[PDB]
């Protein structure tokens, strides 16, 4: 009604070919409700069009507004008026189902007055189309002859389709359907459709009796039949639904796999880096190291953790076997990959790893079949590069932009290094060169840059760091485009005679290492220089600055780099020694510049070991939850120089090893964290919030619902973020409206750089979106609508994420949940399996005195408490009731005193079965191992903890409650004094 199309075809067709855009653009509303006089600032175009966009969003914002102030009213109950949109650019199909039968085969049978027939079997794919085979027959008598196509037309009537959420977090209920589809023309199938029982999601159909439902759907037409589950169990599940036609034979069953997953939010920790040189380090040709036990204390109830150890014979040995290998190789990070720079995974780990082995020569023990397989790695690294590559023969950050100096210099350092190795074009790699010799240097000896910026930068120690970089990267093409380009030399001398004269006033460390690098490789880093170089390092250990944590490594990289082209061996071992230490998240290094720069300068480092070999290390592991003693060696000339151990609960141990080595420890574990805001953020301040749609408009028809997410960040810093990165994490059933996104990034205004749908999210689907910039000055906001279409009870909260990408240390987490609880299913037998849990099978009505005094004490229970409820603080997840205790009828494994206070942490779903009250007597008995603290000392109420309400004093008196307190009080007397007799 609003979009009013017709007229904003009109205005466009009177506007110049290259205006038509910026004006198209113009009168299409953002989502983030912004008058045009504050869209404008966006536009990184010329003025024509920033007052092309401002004319034509003013004229059709007065004009919808007329149009909605006339011709709307809110008491009419007559539908407001639907035009056909009705518009231009229509886009041909292009996604066709894949080709298949690509298999040769070869006539044999003895021939019949020239013919010879084969028979062979296909068997049809699944979908439903019209195959068309085509043979063509090679004969070395007769030669080729092409064989008419043949026509496969698949055909079915009836299509069952299964409708599950991605994934749905164990104690949520949600409504799979199954819809049915007949496609007959004037006929009425009558489907009786059945659900198959689970033991891990108590469907409607018990085990006693199977569900069945007879649905007659109507020709030419679909039928959707709902069905709720709540899942109990986690990992993947089938749900199986069968249905069988009447009078048609069809008995088309469909199964799918669910995916269930806990309700908090798994992440990877760091425990352990510690190095392993016994020789030094260690006391007497001994090691020993003392790894404490991870933290843990925000894991999730009844959720296992599990703890990894990884054991390196070499530095370099866990990036040299994930870079060779394929399936392997994207786990060298934790970031998304999806931009110019990030796109270096493909072929610098790779490149780097193929010249260690090469000149180390360990294939011929690691496997000279696997150098085809990383040469096919670079190869396919390379064909994406080139996406990325301008027509003026410069590399832009993103498809389609600004082409940026410091990606093109780094594209140019990569490429220099794999020709020897695969057939890199020197046509794209001299023209890249040719481009930053000429157009991006000015006379002075300084390399421009006027794409925005990607990495950290009277502009002093700003142009240095670039020059140096670009440096760096023009010393691997000396010798390449030397004859294609002509003024390198010159370009280089200049570059270096730069660097050299105002080398004196730098300050930061970065700078510093990086030109100390720059020298060191031009042979210039003599005199008081060196000094300059040497005094920067703090406690001759690492170039550190304060605060910067990734830029710390690269700097420290550099800075060895540098000191092996010196040829030093003596303050290079400290260098090392810290470079493998700082392995923070999961098991290695977080952004790829620094784990590129630490493979470099490690490779480095090894090449030019004096024949360092003596590798002999033998680790002894001493776990105390092992009775038996754990060891191994790793040799010279072994399988794979990595040795792991796994474990299923957090301790700490000791680690033993006898020298011989310089190998590596590095501890992670895999745990579950409550969905609670981050306390402190380092240097982002986040603000999300979901609110309903204001109205409809536009809605997809299986959608139920659809709501606005507003995001806004801000940079806290002086200056603003590099590059970052949105991760938002979704609740269940949500999926994001794709032209919110597409108009916020393709549109002149430009919001987000690009957005990606596709990961690995194990846990639930994510959208990653990725921010240019950040504004340190004020709130940068963007906000799109996203979509439910399965309706959801007891959902839980969904994340959102934004850290800058080269320094994962400044990251905020804030979390967003729609705004007691209802449910949608409670029946005579669904509303019992889900509160199954959180109590014992006793409904708490008739409880007879010889089955409280059976059941209370049994070997399995090893505490009854009787305590009052002090407050009830019900959160979105898990429930806490502190619990005062009162009296302890006994005691076990945890030690308590009358007059102390406990918490108590519940399930959301059990809210209502426990139906707890304000200072209320209760009492509870449970398991020896429903203790969840290691301090707090929490306790969660399992499927054998016992809740009675006890009755108050005053209360004791009625008919009601007399009946009951004289037995609760003969039973805790004949507990306390005589004990248990069983
Ligand atoms: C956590 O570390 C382990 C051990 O290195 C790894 O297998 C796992 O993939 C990592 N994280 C996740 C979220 O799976």
């Amino acid at each position: 009604s609003v979009q009013l199309t017709e007229k904003r075809m009109d205005k466009v067709g009177k506007y110049p070919k290259e205006l038509r855009k910026c004006c198209e653009d113009g009168m299409r509303e953002n989502p983030m409700r912004f008058s045009c006089q504050r869209r404008t600032r966006f536009i990184s175009l010329g003025e024509a069009c920033k007052k092309v966009f401002l004319d034509c969003c003013n004229y059709i914002t007065e004009l919808r507004r007329q149009h909605a102030r006339a011709s709307h009213l809110g008491l009419a109950r007559s539908n407001l008026d639907e035009d056909i949109i009705a518009e231009e650019n229509i886009v041909s199909r292009s996604e066709f189902p894949e080709s298949w039968l690509w298999n040769v085969e070869d006539l044999k049978e003895p021939p019949k007055n020239g013919i010879s027939t084969k028979l062979m079997n296909i068997f049809l794919k699944d979908s439903i189309t019209t195959w068309e085979i085509l043979a063509v027959s090679m004969s070395d008598k007769k030669g080729i002859c092409v064989a008419d196509p043949f026509e496969v037309t698949v055909m079915q009537d009836f299509f069952i389709d299964l409708r599950l959420p991605y994934s749905v977090v164990r104690n949520e209920q949600v409504e799979i359907r199954a819809v049915l589809y007949n496609y007959r023309q004037n006929q009425e199938l009558k489907v009786r459709v059945e659900l198959l029982h689970n033991p891990a999601f108590c469907s409607l159909a018990t085990t006693k009796r199977r569900h069945q439902q007879t649905v007659t759907i109507p020709p030419k037409s679909s039928l959707s039949v709902p069905y709720v589950i709540v899942p109990l169990k986690t990992g993947l599940q089938e749900v199986e639904v069968k249905a069988a036609v009447y009078h048609h034979f069809i008995s088309d069953g469909v199964r799918k796999s669910l995916k269930v997953v806990p309700e908090g939010i798994r992440m990877n920790k760091t425990v352990a880096v510690r190095t392993l040189d016994p020789e030094r380090l260690g006391r007497e040709g001994v090691q020993k190291e003392d790894i404490p036990p991870a933290d843990l204390s925000d894991q999730v109830p009844d959720t296992e953790s599990e703890t990894r150890i990884l054991l390196q014979g070499t530095p370099v040995a866990q990036m040299t076997e994930d870079a060779v290998d394929a399936e392997r190789l994207k786990h060298l990070i934790v970031t998304p990959s999806g931009c110019g720079e990030q796109n270096m995974i493909g072929m610098t780990p790779t490149v780097i790893a193929v010249h260690y082995l090469d000149e180390t020569e360990q294939w011929e023990k690691f496997g000279l079949e696997k150098r085809q397989g990383a040469l096919e790695l670079i190869k396919k690294g390379y064909t994406q590069q080139l996406a990325f590559r301008q027509p003026s023969s410069a590399f832009a950050a993103f498809v389609k932009r600004a082409p940026s100096t410091w990606l093109t210099a780094y594209v140019v350092k990569v490429f220099s290094l794999a020709v020897n190795l695969i057939a890199i074009d020197s046509q794209v790699l001299c023209g890249a060169v040719k481009w930053l010799i000429l157009e991006k240097q000015k006379p002075d000896g300084v390399f421009q840059e006027d794409a925005p910026v990607i990495h950290q930068e009277n502009n002093n120690e700003k142009d240095m760091a670039l020059t140096a970089f670009v440096l760096i990267s023009l010393q691997e093409a000396k010798d390449i485009c030397e004859e294609q380009v002509n003024s390198l030399p010159g370009s280089i001398t200049k570059a270096g005679d730069f660097l050299e004269a105002n080398y004196m006033n730098l300050q930061r460390s970065y700078t510093v290492a990086i030109a100390g690098y720059a020298l060191a490789q031009m042979g210039r880093l003599k005199g008081p220089l060196l000094n300059k170089f040497l005094t920067t390092a703090k406690d001759k250990n690492r170039w550190e600055d304060p605060g910067k944590q990734l830029y710390n490594v690269e700097a420290t990289s550099y800075a060895l780099l540098a000191l092996l082209q010196l040829k030093d061996f003596d303050f290079v071992p400290p260098v090392v020694r810290w470079l493998n230490e700082q392995r923070y998240y999961g098991g290695g290094y977080g952004s790829t510049q620094a784990t590129f720069m630490v493979f470099q300068a490690l490779a480095q480092y090894q090449k030019d070991a004096p024949d360092h070999q003596e590798l002999n290390l033998d680790v002894s592991l001493q776990l105390p939850s092992r009775s038996s003693k754990i060891t191994h060696r790793i040799h010279w000339e072994s399988a794979s120089l990595l040795r792991s151990e796994e474990t299923k609960e957090n301790e700490g141990f000791t680690v033993t090893a006898e020298g011989k080595g310089q190998g590596t420890l590095s501890v992670v574990t895999m745990y579950h964290a409550k969905a609670k805001d981050q306390l402190t953020c380092n240097k982002f301040d986040l603000k999300v919030t979901i609110k309903p749609a204001p109205e409809t408009e536009k809605r997809p028809q299986d959608a139920k619902n659809t709501m606005i997410l507003e995001i806004c960040t801000r940079y806290r810093g002086d200056q603003d973020a590099t590059m970052s990165i949105l991760d938002i994490s979704m609740m269940t059933g949500f999926a994001p409206d794709t032209d919110d996104l597409k108009q916020l990034a393709n549109g002149v205004d430009r919001y987000i750089s690009k957005y990606e749908l596709d990961k690995a999210f194990s846990d639930r689907n994510t959208l990653i979106i990725y921010l240019d910039k950040v504004s340190h000055s004020e709130d940068d906001c963007l906000a799109f609508k996203v979509h439910q279409y399965f309706n959801v009870e007891l959902i839980q909260p969904g994340a959102v994420k934004v850290y800058a990408y080269y320094n994962l240390e400044e990251s905020c987490t804030r979390f967003y949940h729609p705004e007691g609880k209802l449910n949608k299913l409670c029946r005579d037998e669904l509303c019992r399996c889900a509160e199954e849990n959180c109590f014992i099978q006793k409904s708490d009505d008739k409880v007879t005195l010889e089955e409280r005094l059976d059941k209370a004490c049994e070997p399995g229970v090893d505490y009854v408490y009787k305590t009052r409820l002090v407050k009830v603080q019900l959160s979105n997840d898990f429930d806490e009731y502190i619990m005062a205790i009162e009296q302890t009828i006994k005691s076990g494994s945890d030690e308590v005193q009358v007059g102390q206070q406990r918490t108590f942490i519940s399930p959301i779903k059990c809210r209502e079965a426990l139906k707890l009250e304000e200072k209320k007597h209760y009492l509870m008995w449970g398991l020896s191992s429903d203790f969840w603290g290691e301090p707090n000392l929490s306790y969660i109420i399992g499927k054998d903890t016992w809740v009675e309400h006890w009755p108050e004093e005053d209360e004791c008196q009625d008919e009601e409650n007399q009946k009951q307190c004289q037995d609760l009080g003969a039973f805790t007397e004949s507990m306390v004094v005589f004990g248990c007799p069983n």
